[PDB]
């Protein structure tokens, strides 16, 4: 049930809408290609069912933000429009299902349990972005990343030996697409964090040394 | 059936819930009383029948922030645990009606309209906050002050004569809140654009002399 989310990447996944994808039309997508086109008008829910997407917001200007990350199981909720133009790519091969709202109606007449499954999957990330906004507001930029690291290993931290792992790819990079922080500061605090034995932010894995400080200097 | 938001209040109401309140549990709530009060576990949609409501969050050394107001027609989506610790106060004297997953399954069962219309209001409300953690990480407070103003002229601005008019009560406080703007920067902005001959932010009109300039 629990529709809480640290990072913006495989929000609330549905793996049983596998069971409908006969119900919606299978569109595939090559590595590079747009799932949404800029300008595009969706008026679809577009399941993951392999693959991986990113999934931009661009301004007026032309410029770009990330807005998350998408794969196997997940689902873009734009079925009407919404006033934002967003740029969904295709990272790797990828299989899709569009469903239209007719075709929606279809799934809830067969499992009445999909309407709640969706529900979840948008109230993650309700939850996830306004809390973004507000932790934006509140925390500084160096507090923003420490409190995400802190998050993430009370979440995802498997006690091996003395220490907790977190089993994922974090990069430098995704780290200031998520905190909003710019690279200087990013390279910076996990410089520090390593340095001071806290974390170690590898390529494959964070291993963190001193969770009980990484929250003291989180706050 | 469009899912776009200017202001973070009255987000996609569905009016048609108003048919199907006896299915839930009606729940009054005096001005100034909490209707989540901080720390409590929500697992209801709660529909706003008539009043206001203004709902933050609260971080866990107690400071808060706006996240949304709600008024007639409202729905508040709190059907699971999320995770964010919300507070929500009446704002003046409020009928509220919860709906548990069981009750919903009941609404669904009678309506299948009604599954859509709490699609729209959910999607209104991520378009809106996904929308502005980007805003955020791209325009400088200041230009998000101006960017407000703009989208609000030509979304509800009427063209009255040489100016533009956009009848509303926006707050210099609410302005700060839902920019995230320091009152002191949204002061010396605000009496910038006067000053200017661009914007006139009175009490209960926003007055544009050259939107061509916002
Ligand atoms: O990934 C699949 O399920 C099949 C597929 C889809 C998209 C593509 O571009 C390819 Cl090469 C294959
Ligand atoms: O389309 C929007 O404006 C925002 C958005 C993007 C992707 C999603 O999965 C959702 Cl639910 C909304
Ligand atoms: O409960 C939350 O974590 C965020 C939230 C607050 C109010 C709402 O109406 C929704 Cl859909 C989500």
């Amino acid at each position: 049930d629990f529709c809480g989310a640290i990072i913006p990447d495989n929000f609330f996944p549905i793996e049983k809408l596998r069971n409908y994808t006969q119900m919606g039309l299978i569109r595939d997508f090559a590595k590079g290609s747009a799932v949404i086109m800029p300008g595009e008008e969706i008026t679809s829910m577009i399941f993951l069912v392999e693959g991986k997407i990113k999934l931009d917001i661009i301004f007026e200007d032309g410029s770009e933000k990330l807005l998350y990350y998408a794969g196997g199981n997940s689902l873009i909720g734009k079925l009407y429009p919404t006033g934002n133009n967003i740029y969904a790519t295709a990272m790797e091969p990828t299989r899709t299902c569009w469903f239209s709202e007719k075709s929606l109606r279809t799934v809830f007449r067969t499992d009445e349990d999909m309407i709640f499954e969706i529900f979840k999957n948008y109230l993650t990330k309700v939850a996830y972005y306004a809390r973004q906004v507000a932790e934006m507001n509140t925390y500084n930029p160096t507090i923003r990343i420490l409190r995400l690291f802190y998050e993430l290993c009370s979440s995802q931290g498997k006690r091996v030996g003395d220490t907790y792992e977190i089993t994922m790819p974090l990069s430098q990079k995704s780290i200031g697409e998520i905190t909003g922080v710019h690279h200087v500061t990013v390279s910076r605090v996990l410089a520090c964090l390593k340095r001071e034995n806290i974390l170690d932010k590898k390529k494959n894995k964070i291993i963190v040394y001193n969770l009980g400080e990484l929250k003291h200097l989180s706050e």
